[PDB]
């Protein structure tokens, strides 16, 4: 399949020559080949753009208990994050400091201390090492402890950056935080959650759901309550419909912040949208899936939140539940996808909600895009790939991540 | 097993000094060790060899129908040939102008348009793209139509070539037509197909098939109706023996074209030479598998008419049925060979032909080239491998082969 | 898994500069990540590590037989030991002078002659061509014979060294031969053999080997039997406590070396060990595995004889059976342990010995081993990862391993 196809493109593939690729781009276009294909160019996007910038990473409400930890892996880092003994939340690379073992094997889980699993190195919830067999008398514990990760928490959902030089994290949590506390996503729980791999490069995933140019074809169940480009791009940017404003009135009106707004470096952008017809949650009828609301969203029919950020996630938060998606590089070739449903920390699964009625629409829908990713990925392996135009009025959210990535990129790179 | 030799043998391989290695090369003997193992010469084989000579692709029988499609891979290229509604087949790179997608995903069917999965492009099945949604009013659909693929018809067979340049076809259309005419390939089905993997490299796949030193040993099934080292090689190039010119004046005299042709450049060979014994076909009793004919070939015991064109093919076309063999590199390691049995359109299954007696000596043959095929390559992935010389008397065919090789890969080199 | 893990971790390492890594390896510290992890570091391995010295393959009981022979694996080298007419026991690379094939495709058999598969080639069992097949009254089969492979008899264990210029073998032979001889492995059997793989880099395993920091908390059943820092280290060289020295002289005034040893170069040591309490074997119940013991070791609780020769092998030799353990390298971070436990050749299994009380001790102790390797090989994985430093008291052993491993390499780059 493609794992073959990803070895037999890259054996005749020119150089990549990235500089000159970058000067050549014109933003109306897909991109050359290697940007999606090569090994050298998927080196770089993780050098320089996951190993740089904020990342989504978990609910926090994962790590509501005491001494609870979430393990994940990012590119090649493996990340433990946990509830410390004074109730705040820390991540540290999930590597022993003796001789480099993981620590915590499993997902998830509760902890009273760290306990390196070889030669049980002992680490307290905030990384200092708290005991060390037989290591001499001038052994010092305090070069010793683990390495700790960034870690910022958006409203309820927890954000880790793997640089020693973070980038500013503020001018987004400020931006969002009016639009996600009215989902007390601090009073969740995770009802659900959904790990899939899909066999392309991260970017195409992103361009894949930067557009609804091929959601008629393609989604049938999404399509019974998710609308019109204007929703899923960035043309509000320039100037806000009629229609689509006095949704955004009617949120506001309510004391639900909804208007459409876009990061000035295009990183991020939060807007709540309505949804078609009389839907009211991604159901196949429509109505609420969960009858106990996960926040304080009015009117009923505020719709979606959308928030996305690159180049780790984007999110629905809806009056009755919230899903979040988390994009994880694999290879040049393929990408981890992983959706998270939200619900009151109180609804019980079978009296205020049915499991399948909550995630069947976006599990269909995954699978739906997970397919097109990958028979889009499928042809640009092949020699004969050339860019070619994106549509103005369909994928203007295509162009606008596509720019965002080869800003980032080129910045990186100076 | 090979795969991780493989990685292993390269590991502490010298260089691939490709030039000093061609340079040195002598032909009695067989290749030094990178040719088969390396992925820098494997690079080389597919840009040089089979992205720049014509292939055999597959019968054009398969394409009998309206609108009707098959699909292949070319090492990283995706290529689909079509029937188009003046009745020409065309080929194309199976690859959307858009953003790159597969059209066509099943290796064949029949459509009344290409319409891209994805959003929807549509192009007629002469490539011109008449519908693309949404791309605004100065969208030039004439500069997006689907790339074409060269391809010619050789007598009822498909042949295409991945090049903007293709060398001569016509020189051998013309010497293979008085062969082939009279199978009347045109009037064919397929009645079966095989595809395997064998984990050898593409030329050793070539050398096994080019010898029959190995077939007494190795082909029990094979050698009951399959011869002598004349038949299988090219010292008949040098001049005929009496025997096997009585052949030829058999098959000549009843207007059946025999006389052993070679190419100039050494790319192609027709002979039609007398099977063992008695034997009319490749039977395990050695009588015709099917009971109406493919073509007009007389006498009965025309016997082989073998038609070799490299890089692509070898092929078997019999007073009764054909067999033709399309070799496709996969890795350095791996080699796709896909086996094609044809019958007269109107033999019927269970009537004319029973499916096993006509299928299983080349499945058990193939099978056994494979087993050898993947020894030879295993012992060739030791450091410890070196040319050893070729059997002047059994191998001549082999080395022709390998000549070409050397010869095609210096003159694109230069 | 760790494949990709492999893949995502080597996309962003930093150059290998092996020389600089070297020059600022501090003896104290585990190494610097592209040693467990890169490719680059795995070539230099191979090249220079594992085609230079000699390695521990088989007992020579595998081979008592007339015309007996057994193949192995090293890195990318098929190798096959036979023994000949004489009686003399041989290696040569198991690759046909002809054109490359394996000769040898089963692990163990026997034979009168090795015939190449391929195409019959026939050499007598000391590697002389003695019948090739048509190849011309000018073919001189004196100049492809088998390639010979140099090999030593270690006391009744087989050794070879795949290089044209092997290092001095006869001083280890000398310095082991007292210790080896009194368990008689030339009238061994093998009992049973268990092959693994760990995915860990090969220094992985042997740092883990080289300590017992890690043996309380996972080794359950070998702690049974298995003691002490003195006994798994080196600290011994430098001077024996009374306690194990009292151990020495009883095994010795019975006619058992025991005194431990260490090599000039630190490649090998030997010891004979006590065991735990009152064990006397590798046992869950510390009893003698089987009644008829190999050997003549005296007195019975003389406990185990450790061996280790870097690279290839670490060894047990009990009074009642031995074990030997071969360490073969499969890729970065892949390794292959093979574990063999002999037991004298008139011991009968459901007589003598029973198979499960045998062996499920280092059956379960390999398994722990591999999860606890694999575990460590993950951690370094990680961009993070940074050398720490081992214990002085319990890891002496694994400096000592390092040490070696970094003067070998150092001395082949010069
Ligand atoms: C349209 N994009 C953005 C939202 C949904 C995603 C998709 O088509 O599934
Ligand atoms: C002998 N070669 C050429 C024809 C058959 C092939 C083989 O041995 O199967
Ligand atoms: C302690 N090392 C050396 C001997 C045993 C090995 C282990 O812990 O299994
Ligand atoms: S690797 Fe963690 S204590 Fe040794
Ligand atoms: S990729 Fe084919 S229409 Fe968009
Ligand atoms: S490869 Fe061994 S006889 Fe030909
Ligand atoms: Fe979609
Ligand atoms: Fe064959
Ligand atoms: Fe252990």
């Amino acid at each position: 399949g493609t794992e073959n196809l990803y070895f037999q493109s890259m054996m005749t593939a020119n150089p990549t020559s990235i500089h000159q690729r970058l000067d050549r781009r014109l933003s109306g276009f897909s991109l050359e080949q290697p940007f999606y294909t090569s090994p050298e160019v998927y080196a770089l996007d993780l050098q320089h753009i996951f190993y740089k910038q904020w990342l989504y990473a978990v609910p926090v409400c994962q790590l509501a208990k005491a001494g609870s930890y979430t393990t994940l892996r990012v590119g090649a880092y493996e990340v433990v994050i946990v509830r410390s003994r004074d109730g705040e939340v820390r991540a540290f690379h999930n590597s022993c400091r003796h001789r480099g073992s993981l620590i915590c094997k499993a997902r998830q889980g509760q902890v009273a201390k760290l306990v390196c699993p070889y030669h049980q190195w002992t680490y307290e919830l905030d990384g200092k090492l708290i005991w060390a067999n037989d290591m001499g008398p001038d052994f010092d514990a305090s070069k010793y402890g683990l390495k700790p990760v960034n870690l910022r928490n958006l409203d309820g959902l927890i954000y880790i950056c793997l640089s020693d030089t973070p980038p500013d994290f503020q001018t987004f949590a400020q931006l969002a935080r009016p639009y996600l506390e009215v989902h007390d996503l601090k009073d969740a729980k995770v009802a659900f959650t959904s790990t899939i791999i899909e066999k392309g490069n991260w970017k195409l995933v992103w361009e894949n759901n930067r557009e609804c140019y091929h959601c008629s074809s393609n989604h049938p169940a999404l399509c019974r309550s998710f609308p019109d480009p204007e929703v899923a791009g960035v043309q509000a940017d320039g100037g806000v419909s009629k229609k689509l404003q006095a949704h955004f009135d009617r949120c506001e009106a309510a004391g639900t912040p909804a208007q459409f707004v876009l990061a000035g470096d295009g990183q991020y952008r939060l807007a709540r949208m309505p949804l078609q017809e009389k839907a009211l949650s991604y159901t196949m009828d429509g109505k609420a899936a969960v009858s106990r609301h996960l926040g304080r969203v009015a009117p009923p029919d505020a719709g979606t939140l959308l928030m996305f950020h690159y180049p780790s996630t984007w999110n629905h938060f809806l009056p009755d539940h919230s899903l979040t998606f988390r994009v994880m590089p694999i290879s040049p070739t393929e990408t981890e996808v992983t959706t998270t449903w939200l619900v009151h920390k109180d609804a019980v699964e079978g009296v205020d909600y049915d499991l399948k009625r909550l995630t069947e629409v976006w599990i269909a829908t995954n699978d739906e895009d997970r397919e097109i990713v990958e028979t889009n990925q499928q042809g640009i392996l092949s020699p004969a790939y050339v860019p070619g135009p994106y549509s103005p009025g369909q994928e203007s959210g295509v162009m606008q991540f596509v720019d965002w990535y080869a800003a980032s990129l080129e910045r990186a790179l100076a």
